[PDB]
């Protein structure tokens, strides 16, 4: 509630339905908590700052607070944060509290009984006692990880007294990652659901370690006795490279377990007895181990019928280069398997019969096989994997056939990189491979491919319309980081159903001058929608115009359009005129010092998104914008403009997203925003503007403005801008960083003063 | 003769034995020829400048000139250079003349009969007539190339009248490269020795084309009907991709021919009848052709018993990936073959039996096989090639086994890149290959290897002293652009005879902090002499000191020595102290803002070459140089020093090569060079110095100075430096760019004035 604040430098978000008020003071360099904080707020953000300590009077009048965040307030900085006694007892409605990165020595006392979450990561608490945990009898989620490890050493092994967590009957999630823990803290409460003991120094597991945990769902034991070969981070292998000793009858009481992580445990064998009782396991991680021989046997896979995810990445043997992948026949028992990763299983040749166990997996979607240094791989063997969604053929050497400060979620699963080409259907990610030329015979029996990534292959070829013949249903093609010779206009002609084409980073042949550059090759593409050819350094073009009846988006950044539009050369003025359906243009970083007269007349009639960022436009004309009757998102950021148009209404009748970020403008015209009621977005940040007059900023136009930025510039706070001073502190226009970034240059003592906090009584 | 010049801005070189005087005015921006040119000069250099034309009075008093160079005086610039009539008749002793890059339309007339060389490259002369060549009856070398091609088009085919060169009885070398020539200009004089007709549009060769040439030694026919696939430069294939039609009885009259170039001719067959008469052929070029099938036959090789060089690079077929290299059995007839290049013959697997024809070549030294995309290659097959000097295993994908403005020489042969490792003996250049780990078994039967290049392989391995076991006699090892984990001090221990080690560009594992970095691994290397570990970004080291009893040179540039020598951290102060025999150090680009006191005491006793370039030394102490009793070549270029030492004699008693290039020094001490008789080299260029006093620059010290630089700085030419003005124009000290780079800041009209050309009579 309370809607209107007075001088708070933190953003306020109101949710009437949720009855939640959010205050975000992230990255504000506040030495002390600012005054005037509303009593109706629910979430308080007090992240990285210069707060010396915490006082009971800080939250004296705040009784509705339900979330306090104090993450990374002192990253190892002055002395450690000190908390006065009874500093949290007054928050009866408190439910969540974060104290990560505060260099605390012991667990704070006096916490309210209503607390449900407590985070104490990146601290110096290496001792756990029941006396300090007595007050936390109603806690549900506990985060005590990253207290003693290589980044934040403490030189003392973690000590937990007997039955420390036993009386925490409400505990559900416990994390002890990177805490130098040697022994699992028995006895954990029976209500635990997620346990995170990974990246510790645990060497053995007892048979009664998880005897009472029946509701556990997620168990993590990574980093115990890890595989330290070629590790880019400090680690200590266990002795004799011994594996993490886990008894056969260890996961017996676990019946609701769903996620089990054993990554980087130096395991050599996986007994089937482990998975005898856990019949509902969904995700299993076994990466960074020594299970190369176990993959050939994989006898334990017969006890996982409901498995969804299986990770076996980077299990290669030392000084061993396998001739082929030895997949066990027990892989056919993974009926519900969806994602499979066999990376780091480096081998020479991949054959069709080696993937036979995966032929009957109906629910399999993703097959990851990248980073395996595969030399010989017949692509026609994938004709049986039509139901697969993503097939990974990454940096391995396949060649053509011959003749705590952020992330409040804390413990979260690894989110897979959702590439832009996955949404189009079947994907064959052949990026960074050893393919140096394209044959139509190689891609035979692959008409089902809706996607094909070939970035980084460094292919030097002159396509004439026959290489991608079998790819009849291809919709997305990636050809970045290659050497494409556009000597013919018939390239990609046989890709009838292609929609998006990426030929970026092909600067090699485009840099050479005097050779033909057929830029009209998009005419044959009937259903092409997006074309990305940026960072190509295109300086000449044999074709006068580019023709396309369906292209809508075109990226032409990082090229040389100045030479194409050189003074006295009108050949390429109407280069984009024939693109009738084009709606977005991205001609940026083209070293365009100036725009010759006539280019705007040659722009497509349906242009709607024009960008000229980072170009260096010394003088950009504005009366020529009348030609563009559909322009809405003109962008001139990071340019060297110096003059605003006399009347924006006379320039464009539809511009609504004008941007002039990081420009050099010292003053605005007296009628800059006169009768411009169609404008919605305006940006003038990072400029050299001095003052704004009333006649240039009418309130009628400013009322409908969604967002306006005037931060990080050189406004002068003198008596000549009383109207501006009154308006900035009495309007509802959303101006970000109003009290943090925009300051006053002068005069004299007014250096660094906040405009919204200015009250010139003498004026 | 004449020894002493007056105001010439060109360097003068005297050779009394050769009676030659050389004047070099290269890159001087001279609008007109300066006055005071000696009459005794022999060679005149008048390269790229702003000379408008040539007048007869330019060489009026010069009668001893024997060489005039006028190369690239106007690169397509004002209008073309105009030569007045009878502008060269007065040079009776002229023998050589260069007029390249002058946009001349016709051959200049009135040349003296004593001329022997004439260069007219990069001009607009596309017509040749006997009338203009009548005056050149005594010429020997003619250069008329690059007159009409893609860089300098003329849109007209070259026209040569019948028997134009017939009467040039003294002609020996003729060049017509890039001249758009269609037909060979019959009839060439019988005294021709070198013919250069390459990069032309010749489509056919007549049987009488070379009927009279019996003394010809070098013949070039490259670029005629060229192979235009993947060409980074403009080219036009002949029609029907026809080959250059050469009759069988074409090289019949040629008996002294030694070099024949047929590179890029689209040849398909090489008849043996071509080489029937040329029994003394030494170098043969057949690259960029379609002789992939001909290599399997190679029937013509039986007629080349005296061949020395054979080039067959880049003859791969389009859309064809050969399974293996098909070398003909006729290769055994090349008894005298020394260098063989089979690059661009892309094939999958290389086997031992495929190199059988080369097993009996006693004189074979270099075997080039790079850029072939070889996948499988057993390195043990090279045990039979012990006599070979260089074996090329370049960017192909071999993996570990599984289970006119310059170049006055004009027409010169392609100089092979002499890598630094070739001088050590047998070389196995395995750079940029697909090797990702090292096994001792792979390098078996290779104990004869004196060199091994492994740069760019990106190998991630933790060597412990057993990988390079069979390489007992290895002396040079290159490991640049890799990922070396120095977790053990026993690395390279088994390389007993190693002398030079290069572990540069291994920044990956060295950038990580907290992992061990055993920098004392050089102790085991008993005979190590040079160690290059630059650009490694080394910021921490587990070993306190580096020990080596034989290391003499150490490159440690592009690292982080500031963190190692951080204030309050004296652990790594004596890092290089134990290097007893070290004589050269290259610690540069280390971001060293300042040198903490004590590092000089920890320097090796025998240090002689110290470099601190591009470091950013805000304040470098000088009294600590007394510790270094053997310093001679101290370098502080591209630094931010501001104060010179009070007395250089008191600082170092052996410094003789002090360098302060690109520094920021405004003034020198009044006793900077007092009693410093041991100094030989001094550099103060690109500084902010204002004036020099007499008491700081005694003549006794300056007499023995070999070289001194005071160019490109901010000297002020007022009346306060009369002594300096007198001394700079009356001393014999070699001061480069004395009248071209060093100018006067002021005062007033004295901007840009030459100090050596200053005469202040009013002072
Ligand atoms: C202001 O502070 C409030 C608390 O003081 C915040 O309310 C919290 O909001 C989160 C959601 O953002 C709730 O989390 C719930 O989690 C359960 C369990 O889901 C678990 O599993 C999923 C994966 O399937 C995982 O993503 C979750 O993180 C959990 O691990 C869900 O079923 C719920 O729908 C909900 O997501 C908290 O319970 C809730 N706390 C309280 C006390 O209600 C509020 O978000 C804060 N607002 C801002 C703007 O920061
Ligand atoms: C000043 O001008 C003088 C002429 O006006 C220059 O004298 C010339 O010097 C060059 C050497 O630099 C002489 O070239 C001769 O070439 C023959 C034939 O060798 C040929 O083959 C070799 C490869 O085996 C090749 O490298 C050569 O370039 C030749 O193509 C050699 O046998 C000789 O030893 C010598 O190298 C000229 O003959 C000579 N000209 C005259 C008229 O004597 C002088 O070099 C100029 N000085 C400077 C500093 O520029
Ligand atoms: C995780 O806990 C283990 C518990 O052992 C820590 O190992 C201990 O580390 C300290 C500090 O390096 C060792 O103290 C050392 O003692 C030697 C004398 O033996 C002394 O010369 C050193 O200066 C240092 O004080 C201690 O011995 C060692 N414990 C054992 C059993 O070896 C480990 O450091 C902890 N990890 C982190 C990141 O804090
Ligand atoms: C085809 O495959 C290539 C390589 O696998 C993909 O390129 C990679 O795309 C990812 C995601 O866009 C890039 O990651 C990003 O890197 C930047 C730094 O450049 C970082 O700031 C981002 O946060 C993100 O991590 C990755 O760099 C890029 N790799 C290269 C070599 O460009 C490409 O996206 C694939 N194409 C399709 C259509 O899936
Ligand atoms: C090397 O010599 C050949 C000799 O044929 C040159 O080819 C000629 O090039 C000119 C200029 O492009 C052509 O003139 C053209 O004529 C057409 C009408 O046919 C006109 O529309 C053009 O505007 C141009 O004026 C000429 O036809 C052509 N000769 C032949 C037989 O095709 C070639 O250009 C020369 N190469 C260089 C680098 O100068
Ligand atoms: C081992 O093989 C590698 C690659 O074949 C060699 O590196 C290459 O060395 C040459 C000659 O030093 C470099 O050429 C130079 O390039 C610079 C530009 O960086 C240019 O300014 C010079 O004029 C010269 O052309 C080449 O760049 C370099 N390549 C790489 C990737 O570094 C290496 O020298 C070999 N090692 C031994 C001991 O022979
Ligand atoms: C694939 O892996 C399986 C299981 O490790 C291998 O089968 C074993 O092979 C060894 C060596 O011959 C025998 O001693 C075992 O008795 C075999 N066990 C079983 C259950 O068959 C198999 O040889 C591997 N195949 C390949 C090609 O490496
Ligand atoms: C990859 O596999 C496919 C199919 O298994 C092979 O296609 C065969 O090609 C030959 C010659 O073109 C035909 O005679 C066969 O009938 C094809 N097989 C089928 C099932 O139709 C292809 O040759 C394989 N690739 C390589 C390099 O061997
Ligand atoms: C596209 O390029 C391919 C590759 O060169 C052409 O295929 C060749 O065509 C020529 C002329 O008909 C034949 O002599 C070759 O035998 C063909 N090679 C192969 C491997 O088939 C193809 O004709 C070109 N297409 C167009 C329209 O230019
Ligand atoms: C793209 O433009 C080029 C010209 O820049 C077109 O090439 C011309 O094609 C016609 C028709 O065959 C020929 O008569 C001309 O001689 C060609 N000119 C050149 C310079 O090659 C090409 O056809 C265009 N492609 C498309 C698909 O429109
Ligand atoms: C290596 O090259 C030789 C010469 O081109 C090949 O020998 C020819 O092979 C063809 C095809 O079988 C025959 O028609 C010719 O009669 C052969 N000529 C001779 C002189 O033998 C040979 O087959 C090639 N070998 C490989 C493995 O490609
Ligand atoms: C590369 O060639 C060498 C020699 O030709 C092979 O060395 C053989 O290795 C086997 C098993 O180690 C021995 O039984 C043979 O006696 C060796 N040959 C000789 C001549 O001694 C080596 O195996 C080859 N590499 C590969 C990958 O096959
Ligand atoms: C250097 O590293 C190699 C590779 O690990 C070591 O060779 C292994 O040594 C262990 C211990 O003796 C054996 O169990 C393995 O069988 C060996 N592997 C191979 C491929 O031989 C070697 O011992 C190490 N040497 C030193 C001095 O540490
Ligand atoms: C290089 O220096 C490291 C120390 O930085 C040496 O490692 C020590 O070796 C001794 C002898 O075995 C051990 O007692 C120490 O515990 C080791 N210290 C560490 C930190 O590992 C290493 O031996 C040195 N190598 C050489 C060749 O001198
Ligand atoms: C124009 O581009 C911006 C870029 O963020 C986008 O937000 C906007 O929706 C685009 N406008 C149209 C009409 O597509
Ligand atoms: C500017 O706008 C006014 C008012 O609509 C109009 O009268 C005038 O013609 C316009 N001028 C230009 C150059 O568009
Ligand atoms: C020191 O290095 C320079 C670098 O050019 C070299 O010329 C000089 O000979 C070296 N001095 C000694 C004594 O090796």
């Amino acid at each position: 509630a309370r809607w209107f604040p007075k001088t708070l430098p933190c953003d306020v978000t109101l949710d009437v339905s949720k009855n939640h008020v959010i205050v975000d003071c992230t990255d504000k360099h506040l030495t002390e908590i600012p005054g005037g904080i509303p009593t109706n707020t629910t979430n308080l953000t007090l992240t990285i700052n210069h707060i010396p300590d915490i006082s009971p009077a800080s939250f004296h009048r705040l009784v509705h607070l339900v979330e306090i965040d104090f993450r990374c307030n002192c990253v190892p900085c002055p002395r450690r944060l000190q908390i006065k006694p009874r500093s949290f007892s007054g928050l009866t409605y408190l439910k969540s509290l974060y104290l990560d990165g505060n260099q605390l020595l012991e667990i704070p006392q006096g916490l309210p009984p209503s607390l449900q979450l407590l985070s104490l990561e990146a601290n110096n608490i290496f001792s756990i006692r029941k006396e300090q945990l007595t007050e936390l009898a109603n806690i549900e989620i506990l985060y005590l990880g990253q207290n003693c490890y290589y980044r934040n050493p403490c030189y003392v092994s973690y000590s937990i007294e007997k039955d420390a967590f036993l009386n925490l009957t409400k505990l559900k999630v416990l994390s002890l990652k990177d805490n130098n823990v040697t022994t699992v803290p028995t006895v954990l409460p029976s209500t635990l659901t997620e346990l995170y003991l990974y990246n510790n120094m645990i060497a053995e597991i007892q048979e009664d370690d998880f005897n009472n945990l029946n509701q556990l769902q997620i168990l993590d034991l990574s980093g115990n006795c890890p595989r330290c070969y070629n590790a880019p981070f400090p680690c200590t292998p266990c002795k004799n490279n011994s594996p993490l000793q886990i008894p056969v009858n260890a996961f017996d009481a676990l019946t609701e377990l769903k996620v089990l992580r054993l990554h980087s445990n130096s395991l050599q064998h996986v007994p089937p007895r482990w998975f005898k009782n856990i019949n509902n396991l969904q995700e299993l991680d076994l990466s960074q181990n020594f299970l190369a021989k176990e993959i050939g046997d994989a006898k334990f896979l017969h006890f996982l019928p409901n498995l969804i995810q299986l990770d076996l990445s980077f299990n290669f043997e030392l000084q061993v280069y396998r001739a082929s992948m030895n997949l066990s026949q027990a892989f056919s028992s993974l009926k519900s398997l969806k994602i499979l990763r066999i990376r780091g299983y480096v081998f020479k040749e991949l054959k069709s019969f080696q993937l036979s166990p995966l032929h009957n997996l109906q629910n399999l979607e993703v097959l990851d096989l990248g980073t395996n240094f595969i030399k010989i791989a017949n692509l026609s063997m994938f004709k049986q994997f039509k139901r697969l969604k993503v097939i990974d053929l990454s940096v391995n050497k396949i060649s053509p056939s011959g003749d705590s400060c952020r992330f409040k979620n804390k413990e979260a699963s690894f989110t897979s990189v959702q590439e832009s080409c996955y949404k189009y259907g079947q994907t064959l990610d052949l990026s960074k491979n050893s393919i140096f030329f394209i044959k139509s015979s190689d891609f035979q029996h692959l008409s089902f491919l809706k996607c094909l990534n070939l970035s980084g292959n460094l292919i030097s070829q002159t396509l004439n319309g026959s290489e991608f013949q079998p790819l009849a249903e291809l919709r997305y093609l990636d050809f970045s980081n290659n050497r494409l010779d556009l000597l013919h206009s018939t390239a990609f002609e046989e890709l009838r159903k292609l929609e998006v084409l990426d030929i970026s980073s092909n600067s090699h042949y485009f840099q050479s001058e005097g050779i033909t550059h057929m830029l009209n090759f998009t005419k044959n593409l009937k259903v092409l929608q997006k074309l990305m050819m940026n960072d190509n350094d295109i300086s000449s073009s044999t074709s006068r115009t580019m023709e396309s009846e369906s292209l809508r988006t075109l990226e032409f950044r990082g090229n040389h359009l100045d030479v194409l539009w050189r003074d006295g050369d009108n050949r390429y003025l109407q280069l984009f005129k024939n693109l009738l359906k084009l709606e977005e243009l991205d001609i940026s970083k083209n070293s365009l010092s100036f725009l010759p007269s006539g280019v705007f007349d040659g722009m497509p009639p349906n242009l709607k998104n024009l960008s000229l960022a980072k170009n260096g436009l010394k003088s950009f004309i504005w009366e020529k914008l009348r030609y563009l009757k559909n322009l809405e998102t003109l962008d001139l950021s990071h340019n060297q403009l110096t003059t605003v148009p006399e009347r924006l209404s006379n320039c464009s009748r539809s511009l609504k997203n004008l941007i002039l970020k990081n420009n050099q403008i010292r003053s605005l015209t007296k009628y800059f925003l006169q009768d411009a009621f169609q404008l919605r977005y305006l940006d003038l940040s990072s400029n050299k503007i001095q003052m704004i007059q009333k006649t240039s900023f009418p309130e009628n136009v400013l009322n409908n403005l969604k967002m306006l930025l005037l931060h990080h510039n050189r406004f002068l706070c003198t008596c000549d801008a009383v109207w501006f001073v009154w308006w900035v502190q009495h309007t509802e226009v959303t101006i970000p960083y109003l009290a943090t970034d925009v300051t006053c240059v002068g005069p004299g003592a007014h250096k660094g003063q906040s405009v919204i906090s200015l009250d010139l009584y003498t004026c």
